[PDB]
């Protein structure tokens, strides 16, 4: 057994990354070790409340508690850091977040995972740098990723100066962010009958690689015209979020206080959360009929790693509605082949053919004991790919080795 820390020096976003890390410290925990689950508070996020950590969770304010944050991050066997200060922070936020990895005990295993996938992203990171060199194990999402071919190249570059040295790049594993499975099916999973097969929820955030688009067209064009109801959860407004208004797509809004005015009656336009509880979310997904992840990242960005919300899906057991190329792109953890290559229960969202995809969503819309074997194969398929029990064992042991 040993002491673990997991530090969040951007913050507690509240997105991923937050979710990431209350999975690694719950597998950390089940599995005998101890842990601490530290965060900078210097920048404030909206979601801070979305994933349920403030009974444990311990802030910390770097640009004015300096040795209290070194005091926690030097309390460990293993250090892990999920995320870097923002490039929004003031001096003495980063500056100190320099000094607390200057002087991190050189015994403490330093494990840094990449969350992110766009250079976009990326840059948005302050000491991402300094972070990278001193980490003695270090994840990423994908091998062709920005991370690895842009950045790691960029401060390891294969053409040295003249009196400095050839220092090779250091070793970047690939890892899946998991999630206990087993428990969100064990606290949200509802019988066939209590599920509303006309509601088909999305759920996400405002950036456009997440397939919010779509979901609006695949309204449009079919599910409002059979009768059907859509919600999207968790788009924020923002200037991508203002696009929407004025390419003329109608849509009706609403917060958590007047989420019981949220209209789910058949033609009507789009209906969006701002934001979400995750736990509400998946009880209220729990009894949706259908749900949709359409995240469609670049090939580039893909190797095994659905995101959070793919396995919230199905989890809880609704019908997880996938962007098909992601399928296509990602390989399952068991014998690598592509995600889409397996009758798994998941409907396959086809852009260039949603007629195909709605006859499906009907089929199993119209069929109870169809739509349960389906999703019992998808929870399973989901299951095997990326739960804690498996992932986490695999990271753990590449961060011992
Ligand atoms: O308003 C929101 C938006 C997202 N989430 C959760 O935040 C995580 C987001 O992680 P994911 O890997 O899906 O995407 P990311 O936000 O990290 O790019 C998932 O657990 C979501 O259910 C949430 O609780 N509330
Ligand atoms: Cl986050």
């Amino acid at each position: 057994s040993m002491r673990i820390c997991i530090f969040m020096a951007r913050g507690l976003e509240g997105c991923g990354v937050t979710k990431f890390s209350l999975e690694q410290r719950d597998w950390f925990i089940k599995n005998g070790h101890e842990v601490t689950l530290v965060y900078a508070k210097d920048k404030s996020f909206t979601r801070t409340s979305s994933h349920d950590h403030k009974s444990f969770s311990i802030p910390v304010i770097l640009a004015k508690e300096y040795d209290k944050a070194l005091k926690l991050v030097n309390d460990c066997d293993i250090l892990i850091i999920n995320s870097v200060p923002a490039t929004s922070v003031q001096e003495a936020t980063i500056n100190n977040y320099k000094k607390l990895l200057d002087n991190i005990k050189p015994s403490i295993r330093v494990v840094v995972y990449q969350h992110d996938h766009s250079v976009l992203s990326l840059r948005r990171n302050l000491g991402l740098e300094e972070t990278v060199r001193r980490a003695d194990v270090i994840f990423s999402h994908s091998d062709n990723g920005d991370f690895n071919k842009v950045l790691m190249k960029e401060w390891y570059p294969e053409t040295v100066s003249l009196f400095d040295d050839i220092e090779e790049a250091p070793t970047v594993y690939n890892f899946q962010p998991p999630m206990d499975i087993v428990k969100v099916r064990s606290t949200y999973w509802k019988d066939v009958s209590e599920i509303n097969m006309n509601i088909n929820r999305w759920i996400g955030r405002t950036t456009t690689w997440k397939g919010f688009y779509q979901m609006f067209d695949f309204h449009e064009k079919f599910l409002k015209p059979a009768g059907k109801s859509t919600v999207m959860e968790g788009l924020e407004r923002s200037p991508a979020f203002i696009a929407i208004k004025e390419k003329g797509i109608p849509y009706e809004y609403y917060g958590n206080r007047e989420i019981d005015k949220m209209n789910l009656a058949p033609n009507q336009p789009a209906q969006i959360l701002d934001c979400y509880i995750n736990s509400e979310m998946l009880e209220r997904m729990s009894k949706s009929g259908f749900g949709y992840q359409l995240s469609k990242l670049n090939q580039k960005y893909l190797q095994r790693s659905l995101e959070y919300t793919h396995l919230e899906l199905g989890a809880c057991g609704t019908i997880p509605v996938f962007w098909k190329s992601t399928g296509e792109n990602l390989k399952f953890r068991v014998d690598n082949t592509p995600l889409t290559s397996h009758d798994s229960g998941i409907i396959w969202f086809d852009e260039n053919d949603m007629e195909s995809t709605f006859e499906r969503i009907k089929e199993l819309s119209s069929d109870r004991a169809l739509y349960d074997r389906e999703r019992e194969k998808a929870y399973e398929f989901l299951y095997q790919h990326q739960d804690s029990s498996f992932c986490f064992k695999e990271q753990f042991d590449i961060i011992t080795k």
